[PDB]
């Protein structure tokens, strides 16, 4: 495979990304770095997810994994595997995994850039963040998100890269 396959995430102290089948915190801030950074690339989405979500996102190739063949949206692509998606994402540069937790499951043996909010609370979550080995990857950025009346956490931006 050509991509480069990027992880977007958010995740408490403990690794929680989700409760009850949607978000645990409204960082709209948090949300703005994300559209800045994905617009134009793939987003891939695992089945639960884009549901959650509800729309297609503009701007980008929503590209919906799923294990039903009979799958369709309207505006959205959608991909039953790993190779499918590396298929329809052959030609392009950067492709955002973008949850969740078993997506991200999916393509974590692939993933070349990491880029992760770390929120500072332990929220109550039944969905989580995979465990990764970090050796070989360099932090490359870190910054602190806005908080303020409308972002009431402490969070970081953080990315790291693969090494070789
Ligand atoms: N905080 C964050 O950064 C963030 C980001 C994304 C999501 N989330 C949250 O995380 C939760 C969702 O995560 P989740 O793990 O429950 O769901 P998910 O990964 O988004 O979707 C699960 C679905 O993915 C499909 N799938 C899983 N493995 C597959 C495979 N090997 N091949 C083909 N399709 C496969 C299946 O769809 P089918 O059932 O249709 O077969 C499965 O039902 C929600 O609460 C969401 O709001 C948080
Ligand atoms: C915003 C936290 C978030 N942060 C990071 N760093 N990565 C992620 N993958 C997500 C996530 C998510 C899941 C998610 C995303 C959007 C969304 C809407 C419009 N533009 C972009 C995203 C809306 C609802 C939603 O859950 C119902």
């Amino acid at each position: 495979h050509h991509m480069r396959v990027s992880f977007m995430v958010a995740m408490d102290e403990n690794r929680v990304i989700g409760k009850d089948n949607n978000l645990p915190w409204r960082l709209p801030s948090e949300l703005q770095y994300v559209k800045k950074t994905t617009m134009g690339h793939p987003l891939i989405m695992g089945r639960k997810n884009y549901e959650a979500i509800g729309r297609p996102l503009p701007g980008r190739r929503n590209i919906i994994v799923t294990r039903n063949e009979g799958y369709h949206v309207e505006g959205c692509e959608v991909a039953h595997s790993v190779e499918e998606v590396f298929e329809l994402c052959k030609n392009e540069e950067e492709i955002f995994i973008f949850g969740g937790a078993q997506i991200y499951d999916l393509f974590l043996p692939y993933v070349d850039k990491l880029y992760i909010t770390k929120i500072h609370h332990a929220f109550e979550g039944d969905t989580f963040f995979p465990e990764m080995d970090m050796t070989n990857w360099k932090e490359v950025f870190v910054e602190k998100g806005l908080t303020d009346e409308k972002n009431p956490y402490t969070y970081y931006y953080h990315v790291y890269e693969k090494q070789q």
